[PDB]
C-alpha cells in the first residue's frame, strides 16, 4: 500500500494488525480462506466507480463496454467451471444470492423445506430470526442420530406431509457428501422445485471431489469466497429456463447496482479455478481434512458422523465434558481460530453448543499437508485435554507459533 | 498492479480499457463519482478474507479484534459526519440498507407513502418489479406539474388518505432541496415513521450545504458512493431507540457476513469527508451545478424546477421535441455520458423519457470548475441541436477531448 498509509494511519494500522493476525494464527474457521493478490487488486480497482444496473449488452447506463467484458467472464467462466446454462453473478453475499432464488420461485408464507439449522443447516435456510423463516413457512428435515447422515427417508416424509414449493439441500456444517440425486427424486415426487446452496463445497464441486448439484438442482447458490477461495460475494446457477427470471430477481428485484469491482475479482477466481494447481490445491483440502479427522479421533475426539468426505469437520465434545464454547475460547488464547458449533441433536443452546466446527481450506492454501494436519490435531488434544494448564497452553501457543514461522 | 497482469491478461485488459475510458469522457451520471486511491488501497485489503457476522465486540467468530476497530472507525466517523446517535455500515448497498429499514417497522403488506418513481422517486421506493414494491403496498406523492417541486399538501392528503406506517422522502432524481421538517410534520400526523433515503445528497448533507434529515428521520438510509464520494455499499444513520432494532435486521436479519474491506474503504470516505478541503469540493459540486444550469438555460435548455438547489438537474427535452433515450444515445457518440431519465408527467415510457439526469460530481473531483461547466452546456447544446450533423458531433467530439485532456 501507498496512499491509505498517508491519507489514513488509523485504518491503515488496523488493517496491518489484521494482515498479519491472519498469519500468525492457525486458520481452521470451515468458511474462510486466503485470496490470491490478483483478486484483491482486482477489488481495489477503479470499477467501483461504475453503475452498471441491468445485465451486460442490457444495462441501463452508457459507458459499460468494459465491465460488460468483465462480467461475461465472470459468467462465461463460472459455467465452464460448473457445467451450468446460466449464471448470474451480482448477488452481494450467499444471503443475497440465496434471497433472490426464494423471490423468483415462492410468494410470501409458501412452505419451504430446508436442513435442520442446529444438524447442519444455514440460518438463510430458515432461521425465524432471518428474513427466510420470517417471510416464508420452514419446515426442516434432520439427520439420523447415530451416523449424524442426511435421514433421506425424514428429507421424503417432510416433503410429503408439508408439501413445499421449494426444498433446499446443503449446509454450513455438514461433513458428509450430499446426495442431490435423491433430493431431486423427492422434489419431483411432491412437486417442488430443488435449490442447492452449495456455498461450502463449491471448490470441491469445481475440482470435481463432490458431486456437482447443477444437473439435479434447479438452481444452484453459492458464495465466492469459501472453497472456491473467491472475494467475499455470492453466484447463482440455474437453468436457461430461469435464466431471465432469476437476473430480473437480483435486479429490479432485490439488488440495485452490482459491485463491478467484486465481479472483476470473481472472474480472476473463476479463472485461477479452472487451473490445473486449483483441482490439486482442492483434493490436498480433502486429503488434509480427512487426515485431521483422523488424527483428532487418535487423540481419543469423537467427529460427528464420524469423520468426513469434505473440507470440514465437527468435533462432538461431550466426551471431554466441554462445550463448544469453552473450546473456541481456550483454542483463542494459544492462536488456534476454530468456531464453536452446534452438534446434531445438541443438548445446549446454539450460544454454548457441544462442539467446535473445523475446516482445512486455509491452512491449505498456506501451504499445510498432512503432518501439519497430525501436529494441529496433537495441539488441539494438548489443550483440549489440559484446559487448566498454562504450562500446557504455552506449550501449545509455541507449537503454533513454529506452524505459522 | 502487479499480480493481475500476469494471473489474468483477459480481466487485467478489460480493467485498464474501464481506467482508460473513466479519463477520456466527460462523467455527467448524477450518481457517479471517483473514489481516491486510498479508498481503492482499503477496498483491496486482506480483510476480504474474514468472517465478521455480528458487530463490534459482539461477534459470532473469533479473531475479530483488528475489523472491530475498522468498523468502530467507520460508525464513530459517520456519527461525528452527521451528527447520529448511531451508524450501521454493514448495508452492501442502497437496495440492502433500505431493505434492512423496511424489515425492521413493517409486516408484508404494509402501507407505506413515497415519492412518485416517475416524479424523482427510486425504485426500491415501491417499484412494482422491485421487493418494496411487491412486498409491501406503496402509494405515492407528487410533485406540482408547473413547478417540479414536491406538492407537501399532496404528501399530506396522501399520508392522512392512505395512513402509510411509514414514509418516505428522499430521490434519486429531484434537483431541490427537501423539507424534511414538513416531512416528519405530516408523519407525526398520521403517526407514520418517517425514513430519509438521502443516498444522492448525502456528501452535501456532510458539508452543511442541504438540511439535515437526522434531527427529522427516525431512519436515514444513504449509499457512500454518490456525493459522499466513497466505496459501493450502503449506510444506515438513526437514533439510540432503534439502534437494537436496525442491528438485528441486517444480521441475522437480511445479510450474513459484511464486507470488511468494503467497511475499511466506508472509513476512509469518512474520514475525508470530515476534512475541509471536503466540504470544498461539496461546495464547487453546487456551485458547478448551478452554473451548468445557468448555462444549459443560456442554450435554450428548459430545466425540470427551473434549476437547481443541489448537485443534479434535469433537461426537459419536449421544446427541442427529443426523447431522453435520442438525447443519451448522441451524447455518447461524442463523449459525453448523461442518462436519460422521467420528467414529472412525462408522456414518454421510463425506457423512453423526455429527459436526462445531468449530476456535477464526478467532474467536480476530477477538478472542472465554473468554465468547464460554461463549455459542457455550450457542447451539449451544439450536438442536441444539431443531431443530424455529423461534422457538429466531430467538433463536439474534439471539444470533449480538449476537456479531458
Amino acid at each position: 500500500m501507498k496512499y491509505l498509509p498517508q491519507q489514513d494511519p488509523q485504518v491503515f494500522a488496523a488493517i496491518e494488525q489484521e494482515r498479519k493476525r491472519q498469519h500468525a494464527k492457525i486458520e481452521l474457521i470451515a468458511s474462510e480462506n486466503f485470496v490470491s493478490r490478483a483478486v484483491m487488486e482486482a477489488q481495489g480497482s477503479v470499477l467501483t466507480n461504475k453503475y452498471a444496473e441491468g445485465y451486460p449488452g442490457r444495462r441501463y447506463y452508457g459507458g459499460c463496454e468494459y465491465v460488460d467484458i468483465v462480467e461475461e467472464l465472470a459468467r462465461e467462466r463460472a459455467k465452464q467451471l460448473f457445467g451450468a446454462e446460466h449464471a448470474n453473478v451480482q448477488p452481494h453475499s450467499g444471503a443475497q444470492a440465496n434471497m433472490a432464488v426464494y423471490f423468483t420461485v415462492l410468494e410470501h408464507g409458501d412452505t419451504v423445506l430446508g436442513m435442520n439449522l442446529s444438524h447442519g443447516g444455514h440460518l438463510t435456510h430458515g432461521s425465524p430470526v432471518n428474513f427466510s423463516g420470517v417471510q416464508y413457512n420452514f419446515v426442516a428435515y434432520g439427520v439420523d442420530p447415530e451416523t449424524h447422515v442426511i435421514d433421506y427417508d425424514d428429507v421424503r416424509e417432510k416433503a410429503r406431509l408439508h408439501r413445499p414449493k421449494l426444498i433446499v439441500a446443503a449446509a454450513a456444517a455438514y461433513p458428509r457428501i450430499i446426495d442431490f440425486a435423491k433430493f431431486r427424486e423427492i422434489a419431483d415426487e411432491v412437486g417442488a422445485y430443488l435449490m442447492v446452496d452449495m456455498a461450502h463445497i463449491a471448490g470441491l464441486v469445481a475440482a470435481g471431489l463432490h458431486p456437482n448439484p447443477v444437473p439435479y438442482a434447479h438452481f444452484v447458490t453459492t458464495t465466492t469466497h469459501k472453497t472456491l477461495r473467491g472475494p467475499r460475494g455470492g453466484m447463482i446457477l440455474c437453468q436457461e429456463q430461469f435464466a431471465k427470471q432469476i437476473d430480473k430477481a437480483i435486479f429490479p428485484g432485490i439488488q440495485g447496482g452490482p459491485l463491478m469491482h467484486v465481479i472483476a475479482a470473481k472472474a480472476v477466481a473463476f479463472g485461477e479455478a479452472l487451473q490445473d494447481d486449483f483441482k490439486a490445491y482442492a483434493k490436498r483440502v480433502v486429503d488434509n481434512a480427512k487426515r485431521l479427522a483422523s488424527a483428532l479421533q487418535n487423540e481419543g475426539f469423537t467427529l460427528v458422523s464420524g469423520g468426513t468426505d469434505n473440507h470440514l469437520l465437527l468435533v462432538d465434545l461431550r466426551p471431554q465434558q466441554l462445550t463448544g464454547k469453552t473450546a473456541e475460547k481456550v483454542l483463542d488464547e494459544v492462536g488456534i481460530t476454530v468456531n464453536k458449533n452446534t452438534i446434531p441433536y445438541d443438548p445446549e443452546s446454539p450460544f454454548v453448543t457441544s462442539g467446535i466446527r473445523i475446516g482445512t481450506a486455509a491452512v491449505t492454501t498456506r501451504g499445510f499437508g498432512l503432518e501439519e494436519m497430525d501436529e494441529i490435531a496433537a495441539i488441539i488434544g494438548l489443550v483440549l485435554k489440559n484446559v487448566g494448564s498454562e504450562q500446557a497452553l504455552e506449550e501449545a501457543r509455541q507449537r503454533v507459533a513454529a506452524l505459522t514461522d
